[PDB]
């Protein structure tokens, strides 16, 4: 490696970009606390700031939250690398995508608006069913119902 580090550049930066989770670890707080610079950013540009389940994830790490309005930025207790809060998350996400009958392949989701439900399909035996399995993401997810009719099939 005989190059700029270009940990904060690399993508060519022609269309398509992603968003990663970055953590960065400060000596404030308790004496070590967890500060996302770029959780506002990643949220914002696909949705809200995630500060109400800032809990949840503080809880796993022993730590909570802290937030600054004159700052905007936002720090949770404790020190984690972005590696590790995949880690966590990811465990979240385990508790449907490995159903009991596509726990590998990639399976597709569809939640509909008229049962107020979320579907699991699995592109490798049919399972096409519903998603949910008992009070897990399957709820936060399914605030966000999406919009379909009965005819116009294009439109994104």
């Amino acid at each position: 490696l005989s190059v700029n580090v270009n940990r904060s550049v690399m993508d060519q930066f022609y269309r398509y970009k992603m968003p990663r989770l970055i953590a960065k670890v400060e000596g404030k707080g308790n004496g070590i606390k967890t500060v996302i610079v770029n959780m506002v950013d990643v949220a914002k540009a696909l949705n809200r700031p995630p500060t109400y389940p800032t809990k949840y994830f503080g809880c796993e790490l022993g730590a909570q939250t802290q937030f600054d309005v004159k700052n905007d930025r936002y720090i949770v207790n404790g020190s984690h690398e972005a590696n590790k809060l995949q880690d966590m998350l990811d465990g979240f996400i385990k508790k449907f995508v490995l159903c009991p009958e596509c726990e590998n392949p990639e399976t597709d989701l569809h939640v509909n608006p008229k049962k107020q439900t979320i579907g699991n399909s699995c592109k490798a035996c049919g399972y096409r069913g519903m998603l949910d399995t008992h009070h897990k993401l399957c709820t936060f997810i399914l605030k966000n119902p999406p919009e379909n009719s009965d005819s116009g099939t294009g439109k994104k």
